[PDB]
């Protein structure tokens, strides 16, 4: 039997059978029902039916908050995008770190009572990105969509007292680039632009490895500039736009937010930890989720640590290419593994058990 593996993501689900090299299924984790009763649409087709459905984010800050919308983005999983009978394949879930132990039990009673899976695993998200670079000990930095977490990982196990959370992910960058192209003149409030602007952002945003310098580079020059066309036919340019978007992650300030951006949530996560693992920390930071993906963010990230950490610390950013989906890789190798079959809860283990065995 293939062993199932579903990412449960604040802006994407990733899923797929464990021992591909990638997600055979990406889409948004979104749950429309009608305006109006007289039923429901989940991801890509949600978002097309907008005009007929009230769309909400089952896991909108990395937690799962609406379980019977989770249950329609699950049912959509198993019967629409991979199309298997999910009583048929153990089901490996990622979780975010700091997910609540009542949390984890209502997914395992959702698996077994609605779905009968045959066995079920509820890991980690930032533990699964670490083995998916080849390490047990290490210190993830994963930005998502709604949400980022620094999380510090010693001989395979996350250290929990550690984990740092950041409420600024994907999610608010795109936002922060709508409201400065909207400011610029071009509106952009809606849903289909929501689009747009995400577009813009993956394809023409960078990280400064100076923002000062940078700013004085788009300010005596047009070197930075990049256009754009948009679908009204218009041609839109940035040139600092570019890098002030995402330099919201080093200074949240830049949208409001008194929080201590990500090279001060690495740091104070690494100081959080036993003083004889930092070492290891400093030379193993692995960077996952799709807000990673800015060109010049682990040049940027070194730079930042270096200046933090004692004079004589090896420091190492690793930006896995792949880093979109570590995450479901990491769960596509740990299902995989000859070790791992006697860690899957069984239906049987549960039906004798109840919902508490999975801790
Ligand atoms: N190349 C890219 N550059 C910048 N942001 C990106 C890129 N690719 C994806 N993203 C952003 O990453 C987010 C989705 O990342 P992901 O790790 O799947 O999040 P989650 O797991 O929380 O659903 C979105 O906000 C998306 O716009
Ligand atoms: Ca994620």
């Amino acid at each position: 039997t293939t062993a199932l593996v579903c990412d449960n993501g604040s802006g994407l689900v990733k899923a797929g059978f464990a021992g591909d090299d990638a997600p055979r299924a990406v889409f948004p984790s979104i749950v429309g029902r009608p305006r109006h009763q007289g039923d429901s649409y989940v991801g890509d087709e949600a978002q097309s039916k907008r005009g007929i459905l009230t769309l909400k984010y089952p896991i909108e800050h990395g937690i799962i908050t609406n379980w019977d919308d989770m249950e329609k983005i699950w049912h959509h999983t198993f019967y629409n995008e991979l199309r298997v009978a999910p009583e048929e394949h153990p089901t490996l879930l990622t979780e975010a770190p700091l997910n609540p132990k009542a949390n984890r039990e209502k997914m395992t009673q959702i698996m077994f009572e609605t779905f009968n899976v045959p066995a079920m695993y509820v890991a980690i998200q930032a533990v699964l990105s670490l083995y998916a670079s080849g390490r047990t000990t290490g210190i993830v930095l994963d930005s998502g969509d709604g949400v980022t977490h620094n999380v510090p990982i010693y001989e395979g196990y996350a250290l929990p007292h550690a984990i740092m959370r950041l409420d600024l992910a994907g999610r608010d960058l795109t936002d922060y680039l709508m409201k400065i192209l909207t400011e610029r003149g071009y509106s952009f409030v809606t849903t289909a632009e929501r689009e747009i602007v995400r577009d813009i952002k993956e394809k023409l945003c960078y990280v400064a490895l100076d923002f000062e310098n940078e700013m004085a580079t788009a300010a005596s020059s047009s070197s930075l500039e990049k256009s754009y066309e948009l679908p009204d036919g218009q041609v839109i340019t940035i040139g600092n736009e570019r890098f002030r978007c995402p330099e919201t992650l080093f200074q949240p300030s830049f949208i409001g937010m008194e929080s201590a951006g990500i090279h001060e949530t690495t740091y104070n996560s690494i100081m959080k930890c036993d003083i004889d693992i930092r070492k290891d920390l400093y030379a193993n930071n692995v960077m996952s989720g799709g807000t990673t993906m800015y060109p010049g963010i682990a040049d940027r990230m070194q730079k930042e640590i270096t200046a933090l950490a004692p004079s004589t610390m090896k420091i190492k950013i690793i930006a896995p290419p792949e880093r979109k989906y570590s995450v479901w890789i990491g769960g596509s190798i740990l299902a995989s593994l000859s070790t791992f079959q006697q860690m899957w809860i069984t239906k049987q283990e549960y039906d004798e058990a109840g919902p508490s065995i999975v801790h």
